[PDB]
């Protein structure tokens, strides 16, 4: 609506392959489409130590 800003409505941010990110009364969590599990934290599992 403003120029197509880069945040407007569109979808999450950028999570993993099989994540959603739902925005309920509660908050804003994530809806593993996967297992169909709910969460609430950022799931970004990167070890590059080990």
């Amino acid at each position: 609506d403003s120029f197509w800003n880069p945040n407007a409505f569109e979808t999450d941010s950028d999570l993993p392959a099989g994540w959603m990110r739902v925005q309920d009364t509660s908050g804003t969590y994530y809806w593993h489409i996967p297992t169909g599990t709910t969460q609430w934290e950022p799931p970004g599992r990167a070890s590059p130590s080990q």
